[PDB]
């Protein structure tokens, strides 16, 4: 039983009508979706928790329905949103829809025979959806009084300097009638999403029965977190220009040990027998198998391997095998840089990268044997970099004793 | 001063920067509006009372513009209504737009110069609106906190059972919207309505300065009750509705504590005539001769010189008994809706006609009240218990009427 698989990895926080659920699972290959807003021109990582269910689904045997939303993008999610969001032009969410689309595609098979994935988009229906139509097809179907109680929009309803628009407060209709109109257009009978969507799931299981007399289903996936309380994704994009795949790797290399076996269950493809042998053989590694399984899965083979090879390089001091795309992602966000102009001298570059405080500070540091230009020592405190220092004329890697990098970037 | 005027006559419950606008309104003619949703194939005296009030700011030089909810009458106002209204279908909302525009029109001059009025429907720009568009352009600019705070919809938002839906929930930005189009269309810049309007007009002052960046101005009338505080069914301007008859005796009818301000409502008397007939009748030392006027001028103004000659006669002949002057038009007005009435098989026996009409409980009985002439018909008396009705007593082959007494009547419809 699927459910009871994903109830053990700990990917369930709740499910409408279980235990009909599992034995329509159990009959044969369902239709089911999630949907995903475009609010930026990239997903995250907590987008990737449903996004890698949708999988989990079709390697059973099921169809998965990803829905970008070009219209929902145009009215904003308030779902436990302290705050009302502005609004986006056409333009930009339409950029944004085409580059999530994209993005999301990889992840789901779209050439295996009947469970072929399908990419949705609800602009297609309320694009050209009169108003008129909509107030009375749709909108007689809810209930204001039911809809103010709805949790996820409740904490915006006790003052209006912290209020909801009638535009973000009529988004669980768009949301409730996408699962209607997916049930009627493909027979989607399930949709998922995360903890924060259970309302808007709610109303699209009641709108379909109301609208075509089916039974459809809910099923939601914990808000993944770090067991110190703290906020998740210390945000990390999925896009390789907004957090390289070094960083990316790095940021699983230091997971803490509270969060490594349940990050292991929400983001990989291991099955639970290994991550509970992985757990009890650290409890007599992990961190190391959940940063090669994600950088693969999101940036490839080849993303991977330059995550790994960067690590080595910034390990070692060795920085021949260091490709200029490989510089390029240090400069982005792997190390902390700074732009210099070619001539200025190691003693300038020590103070600009505030590695050092002064000129007369940095002479000391130098002469100490504290620092390295590309690896290799360098104790003279008057040096200048020879060209040859600048890599691929543009990059010379600082280091301040055993740890402090700096990149600098020649102008 | 025409708000001042307005005020004197107590046609004034909430005025927006009222200052302002009476200059606005003293520097030259101004556009206005009132909107009326079909929700019936008639308006009715309510109605009458913001209908008048525009031929009142049109008296005044301004222009009217009489908007009919095409689109509104398709959503439903909740406005102080305890209970959710069922959706009615485009055909229906579409015949009784049709209806209230034409019943609406006499009311208006629609040709008199620059200041003539002008009809308008809400679906010109709500039929062809998208969704996405509403929700953003207009949905944006209204804060659900504030919403659900309006007391004409709080009320509803305490009991699930007894609740609002987002359809009903929504017509407030429909009205808030139309006030921006009439703005933009016409120069509108003020909205009337009765008092359970209040909100809706504001929402639409509110959007036409986020839509237009312009000042427009609202006005409500009070809306007309009766001192008693009883209910003001319903009285409808259609006279296959409420006959002209039933119509005129409603305003005979009326309370003393009413009579005048009904004067200042639904009439066109000056205040100072108003004024000298309350005078007159204080200082009389009889019963008010008020009502009279009252009913003469409101069913003149509602069913012309023809309705209100008819309803006089009527009136006249079941005082008098003498029906000679009823006309067959006259009888259809009585067996609609002004006296109780009863169909019958010709043959029956006037003891039968006084048991089946219900002015008697049986037939031992009815022969009592009959030989004691208590019985009428057609105004003649009958003491004959054992009678039976002759073919010239059913007047157009098919009337008879029955009294019981000085006023139980009962009108028998021939079979
Ligand atoms: N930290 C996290 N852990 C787990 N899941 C997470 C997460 N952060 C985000 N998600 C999930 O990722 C999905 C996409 O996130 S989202 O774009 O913010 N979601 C939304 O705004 C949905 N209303 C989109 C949508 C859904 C269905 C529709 O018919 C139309 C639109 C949601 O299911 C959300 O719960
Ligand atoms: N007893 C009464 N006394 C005074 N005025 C009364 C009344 N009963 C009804 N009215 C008024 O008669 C007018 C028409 O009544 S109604 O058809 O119910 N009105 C409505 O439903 C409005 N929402 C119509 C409307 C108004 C403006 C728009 O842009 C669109 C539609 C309103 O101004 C209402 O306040």
């Amino acid at each position: 039983n699927l459910i009871k698989q994903l109830q053990e990895r700990g990917l369930v926080a709740q499910v409408t009508d279980e235990e009909a659920l599992a034995e329509r699972l159990a009959q044969g290959p369902i239709a089911l979706y999630c949907g995903f807003d475009p609010t930026a021109d990239s997903l995250h990582l907590g987008h990737l928790v449903p996004l890698l269910c949708l999988k989990r689904f079709q390697q059973a045997g099921h169809k998965p329905v990803a829905l970008v939303g070009g219209a929902t993008g145009l009215i904003g999610d308030p779902s436990f949103k302290a705050a009302e969001r502005k609004l986006n032009t056409e333009e930009t969410v339409q950029e944004w829809v085409d580059k999530i689309r994209k993005q999301v595609a990889p992840f789901l098979d779209f050439d295996c025979g009947e469970n072929s994935a399908i990419a949705a988009n609800n602009y297609d229906w309320f694009g050209n959806m009169n108003v008129l139509t909509f107030l009375r097809d749709i909108g007689k179907h809810f209930s204001v009084n039911q809809m103010i109680n709805k949790e996820a929009v409740k904490q915006r309803l006790n003052r209006e300097d912290q209020g909801i628009s009638f535009t973000e407060f009529s988004y669980n209709l768009l949301q409730g009638y996408d699962f209607a109109c997916l049930n009627k257009q493909y027979g989607v009978v399930l949709q998922i999403g995360g903890s924060d969507q259970w309302g808007n799931i709610t109303s699209g299981i009641d709108l379909t029965r109301r609208l075509h007399q089916n039974q459809v289903f809910g099923l939601t996936v914990p808000l993944i977190t770090k067991a110190d309380g703290t906020k998740f994704g210390k945000a990390v994009w999925l896009d390789p220009k907004k957090t390289s795949p070094y960083k990316f790797y790095q940021f699983w290399i230091n997971t803490a040990d509270a969060d490594v076996y349940r990050f292991l269950k929400f983001f990989t493809f291991m099955s639970i027998e290994e991550i509970n042998a992985l757990e009890e053989e650290d409890k007599n590694r992990a961190q190391y198998v959940l940063a090669e399984q994600v950088t693969r899965l999101v940036h490839g083979e080849e993303g991977l391997q330059a995550a790994k090879r960067i690590t080595e390089c910034l390990f070692s001091g060795s920085l021949s095998a260091l490709s200029e795309a490989d510089f390029e992602q240090l400069a982005q966000d792997g190390v902390p840089m700074v732009e210099m102009e070619k001539g200025a001298d190691l003693m300038q570059a020590l103070v600009d990268s505030e590695l050092q405080p002064s000129r007369g500070q940095a002479r000391k540091t130098i002469a100490s044997n504290a620092i390295t230009i590309n690896g290799e020592k360098q104790s003279d405190p008057e040096y200048f970099f020879k060209e040859e220092e600048r890599l691929f004329g543009r990059f010379t890697l600082l280091r301040r004793g055993k740890k402090n990098y700096c990149l600098i970037c020649w102008k």
